[PDB]
């Protein structure tokens, strides 16, 4: 698992989304994935050090499975992105709604001691298959949505538009 924040492995994340994809495929049940960002994190770690940055990461991978759905995967990427595996998406609207939820737990404050600390957080969406049909390209796809958001603000999310 990863030591900092306790979440699944990258393998394990990737085979949750292998069986997932094999799993649902239907319209009304599909695999989606969020590819989340935590925008300035770089400035909270260089200035605050990495002993609160690991502690914000473990928070906010907290944050973000209680805004998931029990049976769904949450893995940390890139130090601090977050690959978020919707296994089987009915009623979220393709995610939307899971986007929206993790939007409202990650706005509320992160207290360190007497600093409080507010992130901002981009979130990119793929849609199985419209949005891919192979892990790689629905991550891909997820991620190139997230920075498409990141790029033009801040607390937000999109779907990767073909």
């Amino acid at each position: 698992m990863d030591t900092v924040t306790g979440l699944p492995n990258r393998q394990l994340f990737c085979d949750r989304l292998l069986q997932a994809l094999a799993a649902h495929e239907r319209d009304g049940n599909p695999v989606v994935l969020l590819f989340l960002d935590v925008d300035n994190f770089k400035s909270i770690n260089d200035s605050l050090g990495h002993l609160v940055g690991d502690r914000l990461l473990r928070a906010t991978a907290e944050r973000i499975r209680t805004a998931v759905r029990d049976g769904d995967t949450v893995a940390r990427i890139g130090g601090d992105k977050f690959t978020i595996l919707l296994n089987g998406a009915k009623d979220t609207l393709n995610g939307a709604l899971v986007a929206q939820k993790i939007l409202d737990g990650l706005a509320q404050p992160f207290v360190f001691g007497a600093q409080q600390i507010v992130i901002s957080v981009s979130i990119g969406i793929a849609v199985s298959p419209a949005d891919g049909e192979t892990m790689e390209q629905l991550l891909r796809n997820a991620d190139t949505a997230m920075y498409h958001a990141k790029s033009r603000g801040k607390n937000n999310y999109q779907f990767f538009s073909p």
